């Protein structure tokens, strides 16, 4: 029993954190076999970020111009290459502790771990998700570029993010391992700004699954719903359309629990109607959507409580 | 800029677990140079549960009843003995990826990672607190015993809550690495019952000075209070006594934001009688309790181990 926001352990990770330092700017760099990624601005001063040409400001650069830290060690930068927004500096020594792993591109409301980390060097975990907006809600500060977000389904590490900046918001915009921005973003000082966000309505109905498996009904309703119907009500509180997509992967969660994805969306709908009226779910009072339909299987129970 | 609820890094920590099986019964350990602790309700039966006399059952037991796996490799046991409600295997082997550690026994109000495993496996780390009523709030299914709790202050790990039970209302009941419990709890099928919990009222207060220095300032106010009048109010609304350590504790917080601690106390009394009138902290539509003043501070100032 019990819900919390849980990350991934951050171990396999943290021993693939090194720094990288280019001139005046340090931030971190991602180790894996015998590359070190990290995010390209690592060549800018701070008057080249409005308008960077990165493949010019590349091509000045020498591998001994990189400085890559390991602990205590400086590994030696052998070459160097751009891939989009990412810097892949190639190392002289593979990483013995580089974990099985795979770089692969999330959509919004995909939730991974955070090891935000300064200097090289991990200070903690926390779990994101992916806004609708393409932007995370992290917890970041001047020297974690570089910092990565990641999911361990089994042994293998999957690499999901890598930190690059923060909107005047103070929300957070990164790439992929590829270097390929989510969401409109540029890694530029120019004008940007998040989009308006929205709730992340198929994580929203996965949690309430999670709260009628932990044992609490106290939000469900006599009724049901077209999805035509849920999408126009939810839609008016920002709520992200629910697609058929939605109601499949939700389906696990309907056939443990014994109510219809349907059923589950009519609760959702009476919820952004009434609030909780002083009531909590799952030691929350706000609807939560940072829990995925494969969060909940993966944490909760697979009897439900009653 | 952002709050969020963060754990320490775990890695010192996963190479630590282990698997213990005794008998039937299958739970996590903690290798620690050449000694597993583990909760020594892995010897009981549903039956010995009942009503346990582990002195009894342990004598019962050889080196090798218990097995203990360290990833795909089985460690020999070579001796075995009880302190408090945790077992200790001594075995032949000390883990290579020993931590500089402590075992440290923590008061409620005071926040940890917990690791949570399966079979010696890592499944999950989160951030919690222990409780003013010695109980967690935390997730754990059947197979998470022996999970553990921890801090790392630099290159130290200090272990401070190992995972025995869950009680009747999802909550959960461990004890120190010494294998005292936290808590009026035993480590027996017998009625057990998690008593009134209590907010952490300097934890609360650390929390709104992380959301100041996040830029959330709405529930600021003109007002300052006296500790008595403020813990009136506390006692009021079923929040801790806030005590004079706890107004030192929160001096640095208080010299970033320039709001006194009795300033943001003044905050805090009118938000327990008014609510958050619709609007949100940090995220959150209920004043959070599990950020100590020392976490605030490492995680707005970026604090690396
Ligand atoms: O955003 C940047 C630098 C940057 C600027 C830019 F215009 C384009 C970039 F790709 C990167 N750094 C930071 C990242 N995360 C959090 C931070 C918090 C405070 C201060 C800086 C933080
Ligand atoms: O509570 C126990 C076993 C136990 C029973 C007892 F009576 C006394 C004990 F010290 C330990 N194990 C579990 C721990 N955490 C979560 C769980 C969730 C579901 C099922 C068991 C869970």
């Amino acid at each position: 029993s019990g819900f919390r926001k849980m990350a991934f352990p951050s171990g396999k990770v943290e021993g693939c954190m090194v720094q990288v330092t280019c001139g005046t700017t340090t931030l971190n760099g991602l180790w894996l076999d015998d590359v070190v990624y990290c995010p390209r601005h690592v060549i800018c001063t701070s008057e080249d970020m409005l308008n960077p040409n990165y493949e010019d400001l590349l091509i000045r650069k020498s591998n001994h111009n990189f400085l890559v830290q390991a602990g205590n060690v400086q590994l030696r930068v052998i070459g160097h290459s751009m891939q989009n927004c990412v810097l892949k500096l190639k190392v002289d020594t593979a990483n013995p502790k580089t974990p099985k792993y795979k770089f692969v591109r999330i959509q919004p409301g995909q939730t991974f771990s955070v090891l935000a980390c300064y200097n090289g060097s991990p200070s903690g975990v926390y779990q994101c998700a992916m806004r609708p907006n393409f932007t995370i809600k992290g917890s970041f500060l001047n020297g974690s570029c570089g910092s990565v977000g990641f999911n361990i389904d089994y042994d293998c590490v999957s690499f999901c993010y890598m930190h690059h900046m923060e909107l005047p918001t103070g929300v957070h915009a990164g790439t992929d391992l590829e270097g390929n921005f989510y969401g409109p973003f540029v890694d530029r000082q120019t004008a940007q700004a998040a989009g308006t966000d929205t709730t992340i309505t198929v994580n929203v109905l996965a949690w309430l699954y999670a709260a009628v498996i932990n044992g609490d009904r106290w939000f469900l309703n006599r009724f049901t719903t077209t999805l035509n119907d849920f999408n126009l009500v939810a839609m008016k509180y920002n709520y992200e359309p629910l697609t058929q997509d939605h109601v499949d992967i939700l389906g696990p969660l309907s056939a443990q629990t014994g109510i219809a994805v349907l059923d589950m969306c009519a609760s959702l709908k009476e919820l952004l109607q009434n609030g909780m009226n002083g009531r909590t779910i799952l030691g929350s009072a706000l609807l939560e959507d940072e829990f995925t339909p494969f969060d909940v299987v993966r944490q909760c129970s697979g009897v439900t409580f009653q």
